[PDB]
């Protein structure tokens, strides 16, 4: 009867301890990271997991730092950032502003990026028990005052997440561009050739040119993926501006698939609700099969933290990682 | 007084004789797959002869020589002696010839298809249609298709007299532009890169490309020109060029973010600018062209000098005469 719930007690502690001191890139915990070109609609897809407006979204470069989003099912609903402990947020608009402010603090407002992640934990009776990673979208040419190698700084940042064995890759591609043009799929095939942990998501289906559709892609025929593709339709910029809510966006999406002559026959396997259901199941299957591997990785990190203790505030930080790992090992050893 | 018309007697003689080493003036399109490149080039003629569509369509370079003339017809260097009057047959030939040399359903070939179109409504210049860049192979395409396509483009855009039409679709952030990335690589100073923004009619409600079109997001010396070409539905319905141009004109005049730029937007404006830029570009580098020709003449002269017996020989002589004639012509301009 294994589920993500069983991992919650250990994931929670480990994330605090490691990400707190900039070592987030050490743990190989189960998570789902979003990859794709700039403005493909990645943050819009992730935001739906919470059901509230809280992630900065928009055309042009908006997400500029990774966001490690820990979702925990709980009776009450509130959010907390690792960078400002003690402060609990109930207003999701204020959560959005803090992500924007924390991003600007480090990356400025002249379009730069930073691989330092913002860690946010959200407790809600409506969410699944998953960790999502929002990431800046891949680009080809620098604009404004971005550095000349911005494309590679962005790729490097994403690679650090997606090369991990327990990271499910959500390869996001916009319907209004040929799939052959997909930066998400190129990246995904490079790190996960067999497609064992890659899921395709086609966004912006409502923006396709008249007389065309993505049926061949959605039926998994154009470029087959082991895990298939799921189509979604999120809010346009006009919608965001006009304050259309998620409940209304979801209804428009359901109607879109049921009434589109190219997709009606696939409607049951399309949409945001379906994507979230499938992602949860896929992550559950992945970790169920890789639990021994996770235990062995934590055993390795523990061996590593021990050696580091003897080499020596920084002591407190290391001890917190040490105890979280010891506890994680005990908890995981009891999971079947 | 100098105009592309002055080069017609020269360019045609040379092209015919040479069958690269010739750096003749031309305009090449670069961009991601299905950015709208072939659709842009087709407007230079207006006879639905270029295969267009979503998915990979253009799969071989097409070197298209346009010549203003009283009669309208076309010739393919590979179909010697046959003059095409039916443009649908022309479109079908491009398709068949593409299948012939690529030898695959979706792969490409860098061997160009040479086509010349005579028409009373065309400018006098050469356009090069090219497959769009991709990232992942589909169907029977080779695993390195991305690099085979980039290599193919490079064959044209590294040339000194090749103007680069960097085509980027408006429905994708400019920062994602394969076109501008390649243009910057082969032409850092932008002396020969002209930006074209297609699919302006497809942008998400609530957004616009004003900063791109005002040359502020990623400035180019030559600027950016926005166009609105026919959709796939329109193509399938055979919408004519006249209707497409009127809808384009209406789009810019009615869009609140672009109306103030209307006099420098659109297909007619793009073609005027392209012609002028190509004319200026070659007018200023004419002595350079002359030397390029002269070096090939002097070279071939020595070899042809000892010719005195008795179709490689015939081909060599034709190049000699063509080069010798071109030299005289250019010398008078
Ligand atoms: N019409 C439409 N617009 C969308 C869709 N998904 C996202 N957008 C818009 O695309 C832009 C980019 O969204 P964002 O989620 O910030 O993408 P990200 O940069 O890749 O995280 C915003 O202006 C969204 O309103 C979609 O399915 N349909
Ligand atoms: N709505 C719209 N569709 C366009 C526009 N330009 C091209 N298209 C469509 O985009 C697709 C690609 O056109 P094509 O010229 O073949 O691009 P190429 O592959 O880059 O040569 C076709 O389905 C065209 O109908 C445009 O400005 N607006
Ligand atoms: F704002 Al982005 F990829 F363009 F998150
Ligand atoms: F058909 Al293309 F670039 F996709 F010419
Ligand atoms: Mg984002
Ligand atoms: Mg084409
Ligand atoms: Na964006
Ligand atoms: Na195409």
């Amino acid at each position: 009867e294994f589920s993500m719930e069983d991992l919650i007690p250990l994931v929670n502690r480990l994330q605090d301890a490691f990400s707190a001191i900039g070592q987030n890139a050490d743990l190989d915990l189960p998570q789902i990271a979003v990859v794709g070109g700039q403005s493909a609609g990645k943050s819009s897809v992730l935001e739906n997991f919470v059901g509230r407006d809280f992630l900065p979204r928009g055309s042009g470069i908006v997400t500029r730092r990774p966001l490690v989003l820990q979702l925990v099912n709980a009776t009450t609903e509130y959010a907390e950032f690792l960078h400002c402990k003690g402060k609990k947020f109930t207003d999701f608009e204020e959560v959005r502003l803090e992500i924007e402010a924390e991003t600007d603090r480090v990356t400025g407002t002249n379009k730069g990026i930073s691989p330092v992640p913002i860690n946010l934990r959200v407790y809600s009776p409506h969410v699944l028990n998953l960790t999502l990673v929002d990431l800046p979208g891949m680009t080809k040419v620098p604009v404004g005052d971005q550095p000349p190698d911005i494309e590679f700084q962005i790729r490097d940042m994403l690679m650090q997440f997606v090369t991990k064995e327990n990271c499910l890759i959500l390869a996001v591609s916009p319907a209004n561009s040929d799939l052959a043009n997909s930066d998400a799929l190129k990246v995904a095939k490079e790190v996960d050739p067999q497609g064992q942990r890659t899921i395709g998501v086609i966004t912006k289906l409502d923006l396709m040119d008249e007389g065309t559709d993505a049926r061949d892609v959605l039926e998994n025929k154009l470029l087959p993926l082991r895990r298939g593709y799921i189509g979604v339709v999120n809010r346009s910029q006009k919608d965001i501006d006009g304050k259309k809510d998620i409940t209304a966006a979801l209804a428009a999406e359901r109607k879109f698939f049921l009434s589109h002559p190219s997709y009606r026959h696939l409607a049951d396997r399309m949409g945001t609700p379906y994507l979230q259901k499938v992602l949860n199941q896929q992550l559950t299957n992945h970790i169920r099969d890789t639990l021994p591997g996770l235990r062995n990785k934590l055993q390795s990190q523990l061996l590593s933290i021990e050696k580091e203790v003897e080499e020596y505030s920084r002591v407190d930080e290391m001890l917190r990682m040490y105890h979280a790992l010891k506890e994680a090992l005990s908890i995981i050893g009891n999971i079947n």
